[PDB]
Order: structure tokens, then sequence, then C-alpha cells
């Protein structure tokens, strides 16, 4: 069966966690750990490998943005190094095209990148693509018919409702509409043709919202809300339904996993992660 992983994160501090959840009975089980805790990183997966891409880590020296890649084998339960991005990429967006990861804007410092760079797991080779028009932290990414979309985040001044997507075989950026809610840290996805945006931040306060783009008609359109706020979650996909794990509220580091079904769009409470916490990476495989 496939399996729902949760690397790193943030909770009083970087974590190095790494969790998976199985669907079929409910359970989980705990991994290797990352080699360096790192929040604000991304996962996804090639080839059945789990990757930890960018973030951040904390150590008595000081805090330091991260440009690693990391690759987890779940055979043998092993992590190893890969290449590094160019730059370091804190509060990332990644998602996966043709078996090639891209890495999407995030922070080094005071730099709020708007550049994106893809890698090639084969060649372990990183090498910049067009850059967004957008700069954007805490940006949001997912994938749909070969495209990739950037939905959301923080400029260094503002929080974000606009997206934008890329079309690799033009190397461009193209906005699409705009969202009806400024969302940082939101849980961004794709279930049957449509890229869902879920929860974030607005500079205000944490939101429940969800709304979602229907590639035909280039309309956000909100559903049901989901039963807690919460920024900075983690999400993906299994089987038809929306899992968004964990993140931040306002006033504590949530636990709860909550599971969307469309065709009934309800959301309910499906098991807790062992710990709460925000700023994590997640992919199935
Ligand atoms: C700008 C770059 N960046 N990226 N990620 C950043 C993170 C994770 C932080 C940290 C601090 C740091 O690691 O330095 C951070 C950020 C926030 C917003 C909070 C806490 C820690 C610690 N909190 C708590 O325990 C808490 C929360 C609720 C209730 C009780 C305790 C308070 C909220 C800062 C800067 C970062
Ligand atoms: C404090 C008010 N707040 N609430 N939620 C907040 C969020 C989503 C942000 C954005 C950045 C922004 O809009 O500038 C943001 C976006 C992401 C993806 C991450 C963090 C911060 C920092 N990461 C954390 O684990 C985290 C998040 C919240 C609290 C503690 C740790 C890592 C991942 C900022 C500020 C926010």
């Amino acid at each position: 069966g496939r399996l729902i992983y949760t690397a790193g994160g943030y909770f009083r501090q970087s974590l190095s966690y790494l969790e998976a959840y199985n669907p079929s009975d409910g359970t989980w089980l705990r991994l290797a750990d990352l080699q360096v805790p790192r929040s604000g990183l991304a996962g996804c997966v090639v080839g059945g490998l789990l990757y930890a891409v960018g973030g951040r880590n904390n150590s008595p020296d000081g805090n330091t943005d991260s440009s690693a890649l990391d690759c987890y084998n779940p055979m043998t339960n092993q992590w190893s190094p890969c290449a590094p991005m160019s730059v370091p990429r804190n509060r990332i967006g990644v998602g996966v095209i043709d078996g090639h990861i891209y890495a999407v804007g995030g922070s080094h410092g005071c730099i709020h990148h708007n550049s994106v760079e893809r890698y090639e797991p084969e060649r372990d080779e990183w090498h910049l693509v067009a850059p967004m028009l957008t700069r954007r932290i805490g940006v949001g990414v997912a994938v749909l018919n070969r495209l990739l979309y950037a939905v959301g985040g923080f400029d260094g001044t503002n929080r974000l409702n606009s997206a934008e997507c890329y079309y690799p075989e033009r190397n461009e950026w193209r906005m699409i509409t705009a969202m009806n809610t400024i969302r940082s840290g939101a849980g961004v996805c794709v279930l049957h043709n449509c890229i869902y945006a879920a929860g974030g931040y607005d500079g205000q306060d944490q939101l429940n919202s969800v709304e979602r783009y229907d590639v035909e008609t280039e309309t956000w359109t909100f559903v049901a809300p989901m039963k807690h706020r919460r920024s900075a979650l983690g999400i993906t996909v299994h089987q038809g339904r929306i899992y968004v794990l964990g993140g931040y509220d306002g006033h504590t580091f949530l636990d709860s996993v909550e599971c969307y079904d469309p065709d009934t769009d309800t959301w309910s409470e499906v098991t807790r992660m062992t710990s709460g916490r925000s700023g994590v990476g997640v992919a199935v495989t």
C-alpha cells in the first residue's frame, strides 16, 4: 500500500522526524531521521524515492536557510545526500514533472526568490529555469497536466492571492486567475482536474477556508472549510481524497489530520500525528 510520509517540520525548533501514515489501517510508522533537522522544507517523490528539499535549520551556532536536497529510500530506510540547489530556499514549494523536481521560490535571509530550478535525478544536477513573475516564499506548488502551478505566498511585503503557471515546453511563466483569498503557507494540491488551496495565513489570521481552481473554467470557487484553521500545513492526495497534516493556528502547533471527500464536500478528522508540528514536507508513495 502507498503511505503518506511527513518529513521535518517545526515544534519549538526544526525537527528531524520522518514518519509514514497508512490510510488502509490508520497506523503510523517512525522511520530514519533526517540527517539535519529542517522546517520549511518540501517533500516529493520520484521513482519511489522521497526527496526533502530546502528549509531551515536551528543550531546552537545560529539558524541557517538550507540549499539541501536529500533522498530517502523506503526499501533500505536510508537517507543519502544529493547535489544542493544553487541557493538556500527556506519556505520553498516543489513539484514534479516528467521525473524532474522543480524547486520554486523560498527565501535566503532577506532575499525572497523569484528564481526556480530543476533537478534531474539521473544526473544529480540542478539548473535554473525561467524565474517566476512574482517573488514568493511560503508558496504552494502543484502539478496538473504537466504544468507547474505556484499559488499564493509572500513577496517580501504582501501576502498574495495571485498564482502563476509554468509551461516547461515554453520555459515561461504566466499568471493564472487570482484566488478569492490572500494565502501564504497554504496547502496546495491537485485532485480531479482542480488545484486546491487549503488554509494559510493572510497576515492577520490562519484560515480554515478552502478554494479550488477548475482548470477548464479557470475559476476559483470555495468548497467546505476545514474543521481547524491552519497555516504552514502539510498536504497530499491519496485515493481521491485530500489529507491535510498539522500546521499552526496562532495558538498551537496542530497534530490534527483532516481528510476531504470531494463527492460529499466534507472534511473529517482521520488520525492525529504523533506530535504537533508545522512546516513539514509531505508526499505519498
Ligand atoms: C523568517 C524565517 N523563518 N522561517 N521559519 C522561521 C521560524 C520557524 C522561526 C521560529 C523561531 C526561530 O527558529 O528563529 C518561530 C516562529 C514563530 C512564529 C514562533 C516560534 C518560533 C515559537 N513559538 C512557539 O513555540 C509557540 C507558539 C504558540 C504557542 C506557544 C509557543 C511562537 C511562534 C523564525 C523565523 C523563521
Ligand atoms: C506567526 C503568524 N503566522 N502564522 N502563520 C504564518 C505563516 C504561514 C507565515 C508564512 C510566511 C509569511 O507569510 O510571511 C510561512 C509559510 C511557511 C510555509 C512556513 C513558515 C511561515 C514558517 N514555518 C513554520 O513551520 C511556522 C509557521 C508558523 C508558526 C511557526 C512556525 C515553516 C513554513 C508567516 C507568519 C505566520
